[PDB]
């Protein structure tokens, strides 16, 4: 479950994991180079829960990373992707294309517990 | 809770969070390539869950990153494992070796809810 | 829920996904090198679950890289946290600052199903 705000994402199928996250304007991303790319989206998910932005299969082949991508569930800003090309040649990415995705997970993080010496 | 098939994919201890997925011939990865590594292997996972292929300890303190790796439910192919050296000797993998690892996660990417503007 | 041990692991905020992970000393991770940072932090998760040590997004913007990074409920030893530098310049990290942060999650990787041909 969750909320979101933001033209730069796409309403998914049940089937699929993620919600495609969609580059935003023309950019190229030269060998080795890092990239923040902005984003307008904003996401709510309930308690325990976390937003994970990870790569697609069409731009992991060409080299594309996304690094980074943990949402934290009290974060309110607009998600930024952070892009590496650890590949051999530039990457262009083109305005609207998908480019990452985004998946929501609960985590269990909290609620420690006494160590079992056993 | 998951079904599979295929020879590349291995029987696991209930303490491993993953499946070892093992190489199906001699490769070498040279230092910056990726390579499209293929399996045999095709799983079946229950509604809103999906399969999550991502690294070893062993190959990662090499230099292999394994990119993109998000297995939807929807897919029926056999997955790929798309492998790129990020270290600085070249990576050689032997016919057999484990080289990869299969969790299988829930996600709550569904549900879309109205956003609190509280 | 879980159980852990070790200086180099900070409590966290409930609204943060994960536990940062903090460096043990002072050291330099030349461009395109390898590093495995030793911590003294050892965790006990529950049945199916498993620890995830990933990125923060400080250290993932200047091209550091966390690989492998699963933690099984078998193991017994302190946790390692595997960095790569794919960015393009040296990084630099300071004694107890956060480069990564562990997060807990439960795996459904068990249970074999008869496959379905339908
Ligand atoms: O790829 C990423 C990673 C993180 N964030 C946002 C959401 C997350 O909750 C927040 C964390 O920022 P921080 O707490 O200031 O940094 P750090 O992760 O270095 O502790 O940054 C992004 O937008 N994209
Ligand atoms: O490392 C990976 C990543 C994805 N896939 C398969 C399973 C996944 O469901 C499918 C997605 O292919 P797509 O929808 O055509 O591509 P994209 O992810 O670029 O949207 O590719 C693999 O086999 N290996
Ligand atoms: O980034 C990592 C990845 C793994 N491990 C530890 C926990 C994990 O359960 C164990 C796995 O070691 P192994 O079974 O000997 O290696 P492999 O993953 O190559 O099968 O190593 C770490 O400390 N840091
Ligand atoms: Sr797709
Ligand atoms: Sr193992
Ligand atoms: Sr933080």
């Amino acid at each position: 479950m969750l909320a979101y705000q933001g033209t730069q994402i796409k309403e998914k199928r049940d089937e699929d994991a993620g919600f495609d996250l969609c580059v935003p304007y023309d950019i190229m991303i030269p060998v080795s180079d890092t990239k923040i790319i902005p984003t307008d989206v904003k996401i709510q998910v309930p308690p325990n829960s976390f937003g994970w932005v990870t790569g697609k299969s069409s731009m992991a082949k060409q080299g594309l990373l996304i690094n980074g991508g943990i949402i934290d569930e009290g974060y309110t800003g607009e998600i930024q992707v952070i892009c590496t090309n650890i590949g051999k040649s530039n990457i262009k990415l083109i305005e609207g294309q998908k480019f990452a995705q985004l998946i929501i997970l609960q985590h269990h993080s909290n609620s420690r517990q006494p160590w079992d010496e056993n």
